[PDB]
């Protein structure tokens, strides 16, 4: 099977989680392409992948701001081919702020409204990722695809 | 059975939806308590209710914000006794915005992480509330009590 990981990341945190997910998936025979969301467009993006993992950090002062590179994909996510596609959502944040990983909830709800199959409960990284939590999430995705 | 309807509303729209839902529930034999979230504190809020309906509009000048009175309830929602509780989420918004009722997305996701049972898909109200849409949702809730 093939996986796509698309991430929005300002300081590299969510990018590092994407890369760590991909290293496991690739090691377990699921060919995985990791791309900055800034470099993709929505139409047909999920077609041809058996699973798509969406990563996005949360920013904004006293608000949920999606990491800015992700917003155009969120706006047009209805064109990506997610109906009955396996999806998982992840992202970095920090529980000292108001809406801890709120972008992850916003993106996961839209995926669900668009008919995606959510492979696992979302991965919400508080601060610096722990390799155990990232690895177990990658194993859920593998088990479900 | 007893229903709690807790709402955050700045211009009265989600308040008016709360009242319309309550009319339905009360006409179908529930004892409904309606409260503005500005007047409550989180600890133990849900205790003794058969179903809890959480209503909140979407604000924020630039991005997603919960209606301001709801924010402290959301932040301390873990104290509200939602584990194994039947919950429904509703809210007003405007689909001209990027994040249409994004406060509903965020509250719904948190309620499920806290172990609540969602009794119905969440109700997202676009602009002026439609009485048929509200009534259909209230009847979905009543059938799960
Ligand atoms: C001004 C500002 C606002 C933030 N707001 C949030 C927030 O609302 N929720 C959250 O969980 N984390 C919040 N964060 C934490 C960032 O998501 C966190 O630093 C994350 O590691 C960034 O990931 P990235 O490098 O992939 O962009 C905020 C950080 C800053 C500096
Ligand atoms: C400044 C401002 C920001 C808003 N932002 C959003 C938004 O991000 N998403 C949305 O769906 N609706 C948004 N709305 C629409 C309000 O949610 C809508 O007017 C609603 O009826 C208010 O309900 P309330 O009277 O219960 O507070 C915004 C409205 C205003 C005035």
């Amino acid at each position: 099977p093939k996986a796509l990981i698309v991430y929005g990341s300002t300081t590299g945190n969510t990018e590092g989680v994407a890369e760590a997910i991909a290293k496991t998936l690739n090691s377990e025979g699921m060919e995985t392409t990791v791309v900055n969301v800034a470099d993709v467009t929505a139409p047909g993006l999920a077609e041809g992948y058996d699973v798509v993992l969406l990563g996005c950090s949360t920013w904004g002062d006293d608000e949920i701001e999606l990491q800015e590179d992700f917003v155009p994909l969120y706006e047009d996510l209805d064109r990506a081919g997610l109906k009955d596609k396996k999806v998982g959502v992840f992202g970095c944040g920090d529980s000292s702020y108001t809406y801890f990983c709120g972008a992850v909830d916003v993106i996961e709800k839209k995926a669900e409204e668009l008919g995606a199959t959510l492979v696992a409960s979302s991965l919400k990284i508080d601060g610096e990722p722990d390799s155990a939590e990232v690895l177990d999430w990658a194993r859920e995705v593998l088990a479900r695809v």
